[PDB]
C-alpha cells in the first residue's frame, strides 16, 4: 500500500522546473524495486525516485507507483505549464480538517507585488509582497477553483486549479424529542443529528454551560423539564482527535410550569 511524496511539494509547475516524485511505504520493504506508472503505463524508471530535471508537456498526467510489497499507491495527477504566473498547490483531493498550500508562483522566480488570491473567481486575499497561502485547516467552503494575479512588468493571472474538499460529515443539527413550548415535568431526549458520509465524539451545551463532554453517545435526556432548562440548545460533532468539530444551529426550549 504504497504513496507518492514530492519534494517540492507542488502538484502544478513550470515547464524547465525541477520536481521529484518518491515512492514511500511506511510498512517497510523491499526497497528499491520500484514501478512507477504514467498514464496507466509502465515506465523504465527503478529509483524510489522520480526525478524530472527539466519539465515538458509530456512529463504531465497521472502518477502511480510500486514498492517491494504489492499495493499500488493513490494516482496524482502532475502538470506542467508555461506562463507568467501559476497558483500552485500541494494536493489536488483531500479529506476537510487537512492543511492547504497556495503559492502564487510567478516564471523564472520573478518579483510579483499586489499580489490577489481567488476562489471561483471571486478575490479573497490581498498581500502586497508575494506570500504563500496557508489554510490551516480546510472546510468545504475551501472547496473550487483556485487562480492568483500579481503585478510585475504588467498585472499577469495565471491558470485555475480545481481543488476537492472532502466533506466527513456535515453541521449536526440538534433535534429534541418533543416540540417547544413543552409542558413542565417532560422527559425530553435531545439528539445530535449527524450522519457520517463514508470514530465521532459528541458534546451538549445550553448557551455557555456544558451539558455533557466528549462521549460517543450521539443522546442526552433532560429527565424532568423544568422552568430553569427554558434556554438555547446547541450540539458539537467531532473527530476522536478532535481535529475537526462542528456546531450545530442553536434550538430554543421553552419549558411552561
Ligand atoms: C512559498 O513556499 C515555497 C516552498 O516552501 C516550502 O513549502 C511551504 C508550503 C512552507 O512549508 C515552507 O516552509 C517550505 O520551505 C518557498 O520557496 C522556497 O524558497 C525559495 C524561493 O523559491 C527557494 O530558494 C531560493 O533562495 C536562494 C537564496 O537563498 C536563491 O539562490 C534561489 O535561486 C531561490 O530563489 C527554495 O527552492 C524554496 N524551497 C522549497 C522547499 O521549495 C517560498 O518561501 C514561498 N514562495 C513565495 C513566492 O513567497
Ligand atoms: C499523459 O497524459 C497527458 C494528459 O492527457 C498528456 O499531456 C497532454 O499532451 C498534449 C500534447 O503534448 C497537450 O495538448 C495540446 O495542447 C497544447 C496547448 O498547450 C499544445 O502544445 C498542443 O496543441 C497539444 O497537442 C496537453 O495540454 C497535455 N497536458 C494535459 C495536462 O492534458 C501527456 O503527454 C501524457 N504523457 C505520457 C508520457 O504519455
Ligand atoms: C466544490 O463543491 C463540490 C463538492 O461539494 C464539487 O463537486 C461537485 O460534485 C461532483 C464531485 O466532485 C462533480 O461532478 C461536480 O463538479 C460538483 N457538482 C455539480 C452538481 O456540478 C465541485 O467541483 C466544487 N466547485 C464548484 C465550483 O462546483
Ligand atoms: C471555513 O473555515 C474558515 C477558517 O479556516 C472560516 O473563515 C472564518 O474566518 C474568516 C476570515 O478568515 C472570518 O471573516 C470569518 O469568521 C470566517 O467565517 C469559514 O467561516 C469556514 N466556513 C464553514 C462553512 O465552516
Ligand atoms: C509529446 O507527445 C506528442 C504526442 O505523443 C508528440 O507529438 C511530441 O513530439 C512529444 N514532444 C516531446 C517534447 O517529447
Ligand atoms: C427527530 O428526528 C426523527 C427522525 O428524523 C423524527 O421522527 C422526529 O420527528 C424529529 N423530532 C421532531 C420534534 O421533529
Amino acid at each position: 500500500k504504497a504513496v507518492i511524496t514530492l519534494q517540492p511539494p507542488w502538484v502544478s509547475v513550470f515547464q524547465e522546473e525541477t520536481v521529484t516524485l518518491h515512492c514511500e511505504v511506511l510498512h517497510l520493504p523491499g526497497s528499491s524495486s520500484t514501478q512507477w506508472f504514467l498514464n496507466g503505463t509502465a515506465t523504465q524508471t527503478s529509483t524510489p525516485s522520480y526525478r524530472i530535471t527539466s519539465a515538458s508537456v509530456n512529463d504531465s498526467g497521472e502518477y502511480r507507483c510500486q514498492r517491494g510489497l504489492s499495493g499500488r499507491s493513490d494516482p496524482i495527477q502532475l502538470e506542467i505549464h508555461r506562463g507568467w504566473l501559476l497558483l500552485q498547490v500541494s494536493s489536488r483531493v483531500f479529506t476537510e480538517g487537512e492543511p492547504l498550500a497556495l503559492r502564487c508562483h510567478a516564471w523564472k522566480d520573478k518579483l510579483v507585488y499586489n499580489v490577489l488570491y481567488y476562489r471561483n473567481g471571486k478575490a479573497f486575499k490581498f498581500f502586497h509582497w508575494n506570500s504563500n497561502l496557508t489554510i490551516l485547516k480546510t472546510n468545504i467552503s475551501h472547496n473550487g477553483t483556485y487562480h492568483c494575479s500579481g503585478m510585475g512588468k504588467h498585472r499577469y493571472t495565471s491558470a485555475g486549479i480545481s481543488v476537492t474538499v472532502k466533506e466527513l460529515f456535515p453541521a449536526p443539527v440538534l433535534n429534541a424529542s418533543v416540540t417547544s413550548p413543552l409542558l413542565e415535568g417532560n422527559l425530553v431526549t435531545l439528539s445530535c443529528e449527524t450522519k457520517l458520509l463514508l470514530q465521532l465524539y459528541f458534546s451538549f451545551y445550553m448557551g455557555s454551560k456544558t451539558l455533557r463532554g466528549r462521549n460517543t453517545s450521539s443522546e442526552y435526556q433532560i429527565l424532568t423539564a423544568r422552568r430553569e432548562d427554558s434556554g438555547l440548545y446547541w450540539c458539537e460533532a467531532a473527530t476522536e482527535d478532535g481535529n475537526v468539530l462542528k456546531r450545530s444551529p442553536e434550538l430554543e426550549l421553552q419549558v411552561l410550569g
